[PDB]
């Protein structure tokens, strides 16, 4: 509902000059791109021209262009950004990093004749210079994930189990031709791979193969259904969503009972001792972990929502919110941001009415590059008001 909205109905050409001081580390990064609101896309690349960058590009994100946030059809009203184009607008922020220092931004983002230009102004103080910031020791994107450890793992254990499996599918498979075959694990009686894989518990977990038959495709030896399992966990534990909770949390469930029977099967009426089934229950519990500690983990306390607010004593408005860098040691780094954006104009402007934005970014590297750089892509969307329910007829 603004004059500015008319100049992002297309793709429109983003320039972006930084000169930063932290703690004495000067530096200067100049960013190219493209950005089509329409979509909410953003597609830019950043160079440190002053040779090495001081700072983790992450640290960089949040200050190197919000009229760009695709906004809903009825949101349109609540579009401050847009409106105060092409004369611009200036855009304050302060970051505050937990247990470190603080950054200090002054940016001026307006139209210089076919280009959105953001001019910014950066000085960090009270940085450690072992800290995370001054010690490079931040990974490289913006994601709301558990660390590298529990990744890896999961990774790590699930492969093992993989490849667990698929020797016990051939054990199995060459037991039915040849029963007088010694697989690595079939070190004598009491001790034997084989036993256990031959045995009428190793086709469909002894059950479901009465009831659809011993015929059946889906009367799999049970290293199928492992294969299936690990395979499966690994490809949703890429995935952070709730819907994975559920799923993960239910195949977890019924891993560690049928884990806790087929060991029963184990000591008990089969009387042998298999070190694999042993690990691949290990195997199991450490999933049925990883899925706890996720769901714990998805607590409120993929995308980040800033909240924009008005400003009215400042005719311009507010926002305010918080940024979680990954550490590769594993703990977490908090950056507290606290915005406030005024127009540069006397021209009218939209004050809005509370929401948010949410911004999904993705980092990545350019290999035919030498320089320190980012590649940058983004997709924001304004959401927090919903369209209500159309009354008006009759």
């Amino acid at each position: 509902m603004s004059k500015g909205e008319e100049l992002f109905t297309g793709v429109v050409p983003i320039l972006v000059e930084l000169d930063g001081d932290v703690n004495g580390h000067k530096f200067s990064v100049r960013g190219e791109g493209e950005g089509d609101a329409t979509n909410g896309k953003l597609t830019l690349k950043f160079i440190c021209t002053t040779g090495k960058l001081p700072v983790p590009w992450p640290t960089l994100v949040t200050t190197l262009v919000q009229c760009f946030s695709r906004y809903p059809d009825h949101m349109k009203r609540h579009d401050f950004f847009k409106s105060a184009m092409p004369e611009g607008y200036v855009q304050e922020r302060t970051i505050s990093f937990k247990d470190d220092g603080t950054y200090k931004t002054r940016a001026e983002v307006k139209f210089e004749g076919d280009t959105l230009v953001n001019r910014i102004e950066l000085k960090g103080i009270d940085f450690k210079e072992d800290g995370n910031i001054l010690g490079h020791k931040l990974e490289y994107n913006l994601r709301v994930s558990t660390p590298r450890w529990e990744r890896i793992a999961r990774v790590l254990v699930c492969l093992l189990g993989i490849l667990l499996s698929l020797y016990a599918f051939h054990v199995e498979r060459e037991h039915a031709r040849d029963p007088s075959y010694k697989a690595l694990c079939d070190v004598s009686s009491s001790i034997s791979c084989s036993k256990v894989f031959g045995s009428r518990w190793g086709r469909g977990f002894g059950l479901l193969g009465s009831i659809f038959g011993n015929d059946s495709a889906l009367n799999q030896p049970n290293s199928v259904y492992g294969i299936v399992f690990y395979a499966f966990q690994l490809l949703l534990g890429m995935t952070v969503s709730a819907m994975a909770a559920l799923i993960l949390m239910t195949t977890s469930i019924m891993s560690v009972v049928g884990s806790l029977y087929l060991g029963y099967i184990l000591y008990f009426v089969l009387k042998d001792l298999s070190v694999i089934c042993v690990t691949t229950y290990a195997l199991n519990f450490i999933l049925f972990v990883l899925n706890y500690k996720r769901l714990v983990y998805l607590n409120e306390a993929n995308s980040h929502n800033v909240y924009i607010t008005a400003d009215k004593q400042k005719n311009g408005i507010k926002a305010n919110f918080k940024i979680r860098h990954n550490v590769e040691d594993g703990s977490v780094q908090l950056a507290d941001h606290y915005q406030q954006n005024t127009p540069i104009g006397d021209g009218p402007v939209l004050l809005p009415d509370n929401h948010y934005l949410s911004t999904q970014s993705v980092l990545s590297k350019d290999p035919n590059e030498k320089r320190d750089h980012m590649v940058l892509l983004e997709f924001v969307t304004a959401a927090g008001i919903t369209h209500g329910m159309d009354e008006l007829y009759k």
